């Protein structure tokens, strides 16, 4: 029975393989046929290219080693190469052309969630060129998703040697049987083969596919859509600022370009991103996912005041100063997109960027107390519940399991009223008290809330909402204001809270203001529609925040 | 007495001063004299600059404000503006020309050494345009210098209103004839001076700084050049990542832009790099300062073999992995050193750029034991001394505070001999045990590393070293390779040990190599020589590492 994977890079992970590129340059230039695929394989195990792929020498090292392959061949086939004729430029071209090949990763990524052990294993080169970051960057997306990867360059052994097969299969801890091994080389499967494992020769992926699937027993065609890469905690690069005295704030750190710096809502944690944080480091920037004051590993005192909007907005400012940043994107969701959108009206200077989902930006009303604000529209009572201090607490810290299980549901999923909380006496007293697990967590997502929420529970998180008095009278010194920076709204169709129609009048503070829309999404949005969520904000990003 | 300095931006900590460029601007255009000047103070305390300085509106709101003051004082001075006249355009060029006055800057600086509480009290906007990135930067470089910094639309009061001085006065918790205040403006210090303060009216720095000097009786004007700027370990952002079940590595982070990472050498820490790393961040990169496997906050195994060469090049690897870097650029001092030109020679698709402090790249002789190559130059006794188990932990933990005294000491004050450490029975036998201070560190430097070196003591460290036979076979592995990626050596003059002239030979492996070259510089690099050590890095980093 099969439990190992092992996929090569050119032409069977990444499209289009370098061996194509030879023979495209051929006909385009019209060489003679194989000219080139002769001098890149010229001497055998004795060869150039054998020295390159074992880590003797480097690529840069290589490139004049070819040109004379070349001329050898040219002088013995009795023709001439071009004057502008170039390996460097030849290569340049075909590496930064190699892409990944989609529909082969997420097979890979299916037979590993089903079980499976997998690995890359490559015949590969040491690429010191001006220009190597293309490949480091495709070889880092790469390699996050498998067990293994295996460089010829880095073992000192090359397919078809035998010993690096004995290699692989030593690396995987697993007998030849239980090995399925792809590759576009028919010579580098031959030991695989011949060792007894099952070999795919890879021509097109589909009919790789198809033989992989038949072969595993395990759906890789014709699949629903995947979600997308999430976060394992413990494997993220975890960050600490003091920003005060008896402040600390947490945070999560992915990626490299502009800072954008994602700010979650109530009750909830930095782990609330993990759907977006590998798709916008992946899209080119550097992610910043906090632990928002009161919450997970960032401090929590127990004082209202100090959860009002002006001290959490100045915190935030000062993490920046520590950093050294001068700016950050910042995009928020229920309590984190009401404090972005403050970010953008006190700090547009250190704001890049702002960018909210579900929350709209609604300006103080200088003509009515906040609490009859409040009071005024019926699916706020939970923010009146909430007042109280004890009352709330004692509901969510009862049963932490139940308090998420009971909260992160899906629009047609929920248990929850939210129609006269506090004349119910709370927001889960018409709640299952084992909830059944919603379709967008599982239990170990739901363990991870419930383990943060074992430090400090809801104190801190609930006193976000223990502020409307001092918060209402700051907001109204921004009255005369405008937000001109770049800006995202992002409404969900099924929030029954935060209603898309609330989000109307928002073009009068905001008129350059930028929009999306999730159809079906409820108020969880990040796990309910993830993939919506990354294609919205990675083009936003990419038009309005460099 | 006094005990606090204030100071404004414009004119004073900032130059040239925005009310300059109306005038110049006037000159330019052939406008009457004070034409500008007068649009722009229009309504005085009812005027639109009022409402932009208390914070009522942003800069883009003020814009096209301005622009009718200054269609209604040319209308009535009978006069015309020019075709192409832009607020906007005036407004962009003044702010990108002002820059830090960096004599203000330096005084002020050497006040709050002497126990001064600093202030920047400044009438400012919120600036929302599309290159506020620019004076979000100035601020930020400005304000880390200070103990506070008071903003007018923040506060929503503007100098000369009398309660802007009263909530000085509170914020710095001292009266009046206890405050030296600075300004540019002769109508801005009429208010502090009224109070009872000591007031400087700014025209040429140079004169301010004699009345500051004469005033406090501290000099500030001809001083020694100072030291750059340091780092305070609670101020920064700590790093934390997992590369493996047993490991994880800690990094202090600062700055934006391409990562560089600092790698330490023995027996050191990230805060080695303090001098560096303030002025790389403002330099326009993106700070990592290691602690080194074995090392601070960063894990510690036991086993020799975890620190080897291979093993810790892989986990450095792992380290950009889990971060998501591409790249980044490796500078290394001394084993950080010996460190960085490995991760060049077999991971140059991860590394941007390679530069060395002191430690030369010399390649393995494969026709030699590296035991027989330590033994034949006499300076190298260190290295053997430290081979036996248990030897040199022994005398390094025996005092942490007499260990980095020693240590820690410049070219003209070693208390080292060198000369047969084995033979002497160690390092420190001809060292006093109360050694004096070196003029390269404070007290408070030497506990920070005695504080780090409780943890987990010199084993970790000391296993460096330990790794000879292995490191010899690895680095064979390299000889046919060529270091092609740019890289920087280094040397310091005085290094007894790690010799100018033992990096000669170089260019043979290493074809383009650049070079820096620190005179009167002894081993400990960085706190010998910081400001010329931050020259030379910024300048090959501005060159080749973009
Ligand atoms: C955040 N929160 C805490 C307790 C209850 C909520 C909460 C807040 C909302 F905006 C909202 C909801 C719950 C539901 C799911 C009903 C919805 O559709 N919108
Ligand atoms: C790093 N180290 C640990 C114990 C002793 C040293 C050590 C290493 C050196 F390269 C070196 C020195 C000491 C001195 C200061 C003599 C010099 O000029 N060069």
């Amino acid at each position: 029975t099969l439990r190992a994977a092992v996929f090569d890079l050119d032409g069977v992970l990444a499209l289009p393989a370098v061996f194509g590129v030879l023979g495209r340059t051929e006909e385009a230039l019209a060489l003679p046929r194989g000219l080139l695929n002769d001098a890149f394989q010229k001497g055998g195990p004795e060869g150039a290219t054998t020295r390159l792929m074992k880590g003797e020498i480097t690529l840069s090292q290589w490139i004049p080693l070819m040109e004379e392959n070349c001329r050898k061949c040219s002088e013995t086939a009795k023709v001439c190469l071009p004057k502008n004729f170039s390996i460097k430029e030849i290569f340049d071209k075909a590496i930064s052309a190699r892409k990944i090949n989609r529909p082969m990763l997420q097979a890979a990524l299916m037979l590993r969630k089903k079980g499976f052990t997998t690995a890359i294993l490559t015949n590969t080169w040491l690429d010191d060129r001006a220009e190597r970051d293309g490949l480091a960057q495709l070889m880092c997306e790469l390699k996050m998703h498998f067990d293994f990867l295996i460089e010829s360059c880095q073992v000192g052994m090359v397919k078809p040697e035998p010993q690096i097969y004995k290699f692989l299969l030593d690396t995987l801890k697993a007998s030849p049987s239980e090995v399925v091994f792809l590759d576009d080389i028919g010579a580098n499967l031959k030991p695989a083969r011949d060792l007894g494992m099952v070999t795919i020769l890879v021509q097109d992926t589909d009919t790789a596919l198809k033989e992989l699937e038949k072969v595993t027993g395990i759906q890789l065609l014709n699949t629903p859509a995947p979600l997308p890469t999430s976060c394992n905690p413990s494997d993220m690069s975890h960050g600490y600022v003091t920003v005060k005295p008896r402040v600390r704030l947490h945070f999560v750190e992915l990626g490299s370009g502009p800072a954008v710096c994602l700010c979650h809502g109530f009750p909830e944690s930095w782990y609330s991103w993990r759907y977006q944080i590998p798709a916008l480091a992946q899209a080119g920037y550097r992610v910043l996912a906090m632990d928002m004051k009161g919450y997970g590993e960032s401090s929590a005192p127990p004082e209202i005041e100090e959860y009002c909007m002006e001290v959490l907005c100045k915190e935030m400012v000062t993490f920046l100063d520590k950093l050294g940043l001068s700016q950050a994107v910042f995009i928020g969701h229920d309590w984190g997109g009401m404090l972005v959108w403050y970010m953008a009206l006190f700090y547009p200077e250190r704001v890049r960027a702002v960018a909210s989902l579900n929350t709209p930006f609604i300006p103080a009303n200088p003509n009515m107390s906040p609490l009859e604000s409040i009071k005024a529209n019926p699916v706020f009572d939970y923010q009146l519940y909430f007042q109280e201090p004890g009352v709330a607490e004692a509901e969510l810290e009862q049963n932490l399991s139940r308090t998420f299980k009971s909260l992160f549901r899906a629009s047609d999923e929920s248990v929850l009223s939210m129609h006269k909380v506090c004349e119910a006496g709370g927001l889960f007293v018409n709640s299952p008290e084992e909830p059944s697990l919603s379709r967008m967590v599982t239990e170990e997502e739901i363990q991870f809330y419930v383990q943060q929420f074992k430090k400090s529970g809801f104190r801190g998180p609930l006193n976000w909402y223990r502020n409307m008095e001092r918060n209402w009278k700051w907001a109204c010194k921004s009255l005369g204001r405008k937000i001109l920076i770049p800006a995202l709204m992002v409404t969900a169709e099924k929030d029954f809270v935060l209603v898309p129609q609330m989000s109307q009048h928002m073009e009068d503070w905001i008129p350059h203001l930028k929009r999306g829309h999730i159809e079906d999404c409820g108020h969880w949005t990040q796990m309910d529609k993830p993939t919506e969520v990354n294609q919205i904000l990675i083009k936003w990003l990419d038009s309005d925040a460099r």
